[PDB]
């Protein structure tokens, strides 16, 4: 039912975010928790890379809005008004992903899906660094999730079958 207004055109400045707003908006149908967070780890990097500028002032406005509209769209959520709550929201949606694809290494089978997964739980892992605390595991899974997916990446690449 929720769904914010189209946005401008995307500039190669914001290429490197453009898998991360990009996952917001296909989660705006799955779940607008996920999608609030997301858009926030966006504008912090995007502000980073340009501050304000005349062009790309226009993407900001209207991302910026893109957030607002969802606070208001849920008004009273524990996901929005309580950071903790968010926090352990996000951290069980990594987990989920995670043994996903160790589930499907079990099975003795590899997809592209796996490496997917993989780079999802990586972006999830940013979205969290960014109450400026990481956890043990986190870090971790994070340099876990980097060498699985190079590592499965380059096997497939190199015509080897992955442990």
């Amino acid at each position: 039912m929720a769904a914010l207004a189209p946005l401008p055109p995307l500039p190669a400045q914001f290429k490197s975010i453009q898998h991360h707003l990009r996952t917001a908006q296909e989660h705006d149908k799955r779940d607008p928790v996920v999608a609030y967070y997301c858009r926030l780890y966006a504008m912090q990097t995007g502000m980073k890379i340009d501050s304000k500028t005349p062009e790309c002032r226009k993407f900001l406005s209207k991302l910026m809005d893109q957030l607002e509209a969802l606070k208001k769209q849920l008004g009273d959520n524990e996901a929005i008004t309580q950071e903790i709550v968010g926090c352990a929201h996000l951290e069980n949606y990594a987990l989920k992903m995670f043994l996903y694809a160790d589930n499907e290494d079990r099975a003795g089978r590899f997809h592209k899906n796996m490496i997917k997964s993989f780079y999802t739980a990586s972006l999830l892992i940013d979205v969290i660094t960014v109450f400026g605390e990481l956890t043990d595991e986190n870090v971790k899974h994070r340099k876990y999730a980097r060498w699985k997916a190079t590592y499965i990446h380059n096997c497939l690449k190199n015509g080897e079958t992955p442990q």
